[PDB]
DNA sequence: CGGAGGCCAGGGGCCCCCGGCCTCTG
DNA sequence: GCAGAGGCCGGGGGCCCCTGGCCTCC
């Protein structure tokens, strides 16, 4: 599919930018994200947030150091090869959190309650 | 016994890189540095200088043709051998030149003086 | 100008050969031979010989390990300037010493005697 | 036999990619 | 005050020719 039309006001749809971000939102298979929830501790996330969405799963997280959106999209597409994936940066994290904690998203698990 | 903490912003700290550079700085004893300052001819330097730094000196020289960081080290190591022979490339020549001329470095000789 | 015709049956007149040789003969000047007589250590000569002949001299030596004919000419033309410098490998070295140790050749120095 | 010419490891130039940084612009 | 586009810049690492040994086959 593609990103839900809900949060398109709080994501980043740049395609030719060498700019860094401190918060991202992945979108892939439900099991990939849990296989991504734990294998992401390298960007040293300050917040992680695995959620479910229509036979698929998303992962919302916040790094303490800024990152290229291309940098984080490479990382994931390594162990995955083997399934589909897409990812965009988050320009408004606060807004983008509660849209992915409210229906039809279901909070599977997250570290720090936010 | 590495490079001074001041310089490490005008130097390359690469090691697994195959990049090429027009400027190099070598840190060794007084004897070997003077030994090198007359030897380097097979690099054809546009400019070269010999400075002192605490019971040991440094040689700073720009090259005509560019060179990768290892090939310079491999050449100079084939003179003496022999003591602390470390040399990194220089990513910021002029600025680097201005620290290795001032305190507490002692510039001794050069050709064409800091244009 | 060119290697004397009394040697054209002892030297290898190759030019496209990548073969290796344990013996060499260099045809330069009287001084540029003495200069490179004291410097050809990196080839490890078990026997080297300095001889004069006409306006310049020649260097005859044998190495502990085989070497390409190019790689010794390719080497000597760096430390020298030069004037002119010819270098052929020596095929039959026993006789090649015999002619170049005798007239019209002046023998100047050598380590081992013939 | 000698000369050609093919081989391959190591050196050392060449370059781009990657992923942070930045500024300038609609 | 936004995004987005795209400057620069340092480390990594691929390409590949050149060198100088090795070799076999005409």
């Amino acid at each position: 599919s593609d990103f839900p039309s809900s949060l398109t006001g709080y994501l980043s749809h740049a395609i030719y930018s060498n700019k860094t971000f401190p918060a991202f939102l992945v979108y892939s298979t439900k099991e990939k994200c849990k296989q991504l929830y734990d294998t992401i501790g390298k960007f040293r996330p300050e917040f992680k947030c695995l959620v479910h969405y229509e036979e698929g799963g998303m992962l919302f997280f916040l790094t303490m150091t800024k990152h290229r959106v291309s940098a984080v999209k490479n990382y994931c597409s390594k162990l995955c090869s083997v399934s589909f994936l897409m990812c965009k940066a988050v320009t408004k994290p606060m807004e983008c959190y509660q849209v992915v904690t409210a229906a039809p998203f279901q909070l599977i698990t997250e570290n720090k309650p936010g």
